[PDB]
């Protein structure tokens, strides 16, 4: 009942988290465009960006990590010769959290790139 219970109400919190790196991303989006290549936007159109590449890098950190913690509990409690319902509940909600988290943090990693290897 207790390591279930905590189990779920640290999902809640990291949901907030996956929405928040969707929204930031969404945001260097509108940026990276017009900026990649600077042909009109501002000057430092770059006193913004120092700002949201940082941001995004401090959450992505505090999130990626909450992740392997699951992956890496799974793996210790298989192991041990067991077979049970309760952990197969874990690979579920890790699967769903995963696959929403990789559509938005592996496209954030052809971001940067896509910024500089055309800088079009």
């Amino acid at each position: 009942d207790r390591f279930m219970d905590e189990f779920f109400e640290q999902v809640e919190e990291i949901r907030g988290f996956i929405d928040k790196i969707a929204e930031n991303v969404e945001e260097v989006k509108r940026k990276h465009s017009a900026i990649l290549a600077s042909p009109n936007p501002d000057e430092k159109t770059k006193e913004e960006l120092e700002e949201l590449m940082s941001d995004i890098k401090k959450t992505a950190n505090k999130v990626r990590s909450k992740l392997k913690s699951i992956e890496q509990s799974i793996e210790q409690e298989e192991g041990l010769n067991r077979s049970s319902a309760d952990l197969r509940i874990r690979k579920t909600q890790h699967s769903t959290l995963s696959r929403k988290f990789v559509e938005v943090m592996s496209e954030y990693n052809a971001t940067q790139s896509d910024y500089r290897e055309r800088s079009k």
